[PDB]
């Protein structure tokens, strides 16, 4: 193999997964005409409403719980309502009736603590209620959906650790382009889109950032977001329940790995969007499911600062999504950086 | 015709011109557990290098320009260097050689004003701006892409009035699904898509935001930003240049009373991304293209004030777009505000 160099001002590279082109204009600098206060976060505050023993918004009081903790949001986006006919069917004003279940998932019960500063015990709880709601809601909904979104620069104003889980009676879309395209590869292929890509992208190396075991994460050759990055099993496994004890407790490891070279990258707590994607799950869970491989998406806006981010708008927003900084030139920084926690 | 209600708590609705669905959750609250200095803007400073006069990063001089000026970014996504073969070519990394032209096109000498503040005849400047440099490139290459991208919250950090345009060798994304939709929308119904998507929503009334003779302004059915809108001409024209004289001023004035209802909405002045879309140019122009009709989206962050955005994460990064406030409730909204600016 060869790796990918940096020769030209702009190219274009196909992220498959999804089936999108990416701008990538190398070395690109920026001359901007004008440039781009932390309060200490309490350990217990009653009137937070995902803490031990807080009131939430319905006036239940939420328990003494120890290590994580799942309750109905008070503000769903989704409920389980009853079936209903689609309002409108029209070729130009389609729409379908929905339904769901939207939950919090609180990851420890002290507010000052974030993922990358809790030990691989408490993470291991963490992968473990994972793996429980997934079961429990994918028995009646065909899409699962774990997201986190960390910090204030992500619009989550709780700084309590925690996620959310939505599960829906529909295959949202990025989940439909994810089938199709797994689906169509391992026809044409006899192997899943995503094994092959992990193995091809241990033997180029360049966008490498943990390997262990049982895992592996790195940059994507179409990545869009500045330091984003793919994280999965090395075993071929279509769900999150499947995941054996051994490879819970490696996942924990690494998760703490990642996180902790992400706060060293700028030395800040390092926001971010993420979640998880596996094979669809409801009534048609028992099917033929062999062409998906469980992973999970990092998004993280910053760039090249604390206080330096991407935006995402523009050109992006009209055309397509466009970078600066090369997938490469991540990954070698990511890689460099201790797994020892900065302090300050 | 009957009115589309708010009746239930979730549902989904169809985009059939970039093919994606958006989940809207019909009077979903908040409880934010906590919240989310503009200095004036001088009419010119020489060391602001969009300004008549000034200097810029490559040593030129702008000249003592009248209406607008266009001139080549300095720090360009994409530039005109000789065709090269593409640089990858296996299945999971595939990539292709790319070249185009970005231009920086100021609407007005003067810093301290934005389109709504403009006259009509400074706003006509402005369009036959547009016509003239989608003319010149589109002669090179296939897509001509016009945005403005307005604001500090969107990422602009110069105040002073313009806008950019990228010429590329590949047709971008979006622009292939608006394609492809329209195509196939033509070739089974025998009309253009967005044609009798405008005659419906005339007949609907409950979407629209301003009518004029020769435009109309709609909120879509199917919109993701909280006050997105639409505007498109009501003649069947599938470039920006074909527009005649009085479409041209007319353009002017709907665009002014748009901007200012927006500016009036949260009265502050309003950020957003802009863009045209029209038929592909380039080597193919004079192909059949009389599916396409040319149409401008406005893409704003602002959700509740000046201060309140919404934020596309989480879920919308995960699985697919989802909002609260549904387009019938906001288009009422644009609809009474007053066409006269506000004033401090
Ligand atoms: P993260 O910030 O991603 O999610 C926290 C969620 O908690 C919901 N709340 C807040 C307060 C309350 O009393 N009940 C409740 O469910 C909030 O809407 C966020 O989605
Ligand atoms: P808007 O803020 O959308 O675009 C302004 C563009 O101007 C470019 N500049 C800035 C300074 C300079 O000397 N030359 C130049 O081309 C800047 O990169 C923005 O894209
Ligand atoms: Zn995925
Ligand atoms: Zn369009």
């Amino acid at each position: 193999y060869t790796p990918f160099l940096a020769n030209d001002h702009q190219h274009i590279r196909y992220n498959p997964l999804q089936d999108e082109w990416v701008l990538v204009s190398a070395h690109r600098m920026k001359r901007p005409w004008q440039g781009q206060l932390l309060k200490t976060v309490p350990r217990h505050d009653p009137l937070n409403p995902l803490c031990p023993g807080a009131i939430r918004a319905n006036g239940e009081v939420n328990p003494q719980y120890d290590s994580t903790f799942l309750f109905d949001n008070d503000f769903p986006a989704l409920q389980p309502d009853a079936p209903s006919p689609g309002p409108s069917d029209h070729p130009l004003f389609q729409a379908k009736s929905a339904r769901g279940v939207c939950k919090v998932m609180c990851f420890h019960p002290w507010s000052d603590v974030t993922l990358p500063l809790m030990s691989v015990p408490e993470i291991r709880a963490v992968v473990d209620a994972w793996a429980s709601v997934t079961e429990e809601l994918g028995a009646q909904y065909p899409w699962v959906q774990i997201f986190e979104n960390k910090g204030a620069m992500m619009g989550c104003s709780n700084p309590h650790p925690h996620c959310q889980v939505w599960a829906s009676s529909f295959l949202p879309d990025i989940a439909q382009r994810e089938e199709r395209s797994q689906q169509a590869y391992k026809s044409q292929h006899g192997e899943p889109l995503l094994m092959e890509y992990s193995r091809q992208e241990l033997l180029r190396k360049e966008r490498l950032v943990l390997t262990s075991e049982h895992w592996l994460v790195l940059v994507p050759f179409w990545a869009t977001w500045p330091y984003q990055t793919l994280l999965l099993p090395r075993r071929h496994v279509r769900r999150l329940p499947e995941l054996t004890p051994a490879e819970r407790d490696d996942l924990a490891s690494i998760m703490k790995k990642l996180l902790t070279k992400y706060d060293n990258l700028f030395e800040t707590s390092f926001p971010y969007s993420m979640g998880w994607h596996g094979a669809p799950t409801g009534s048609e869970a028992g099917a033929n499911w062999d062409h998906w491989q469980l992973h999970a998406h990092y998004y993280p806006p910053l760039l090249r600062s604390a206080t330096v981010r991407k935006f995402m708008v523009g050109y992006e927003m009209l055309a397509q999504a466009q970078r600066d900084l090369t997938p490469e030139q991540a990954a070698e920084r990511l890689r460099a950086l201790p797994e020892v926690h900065y302090h300050l």
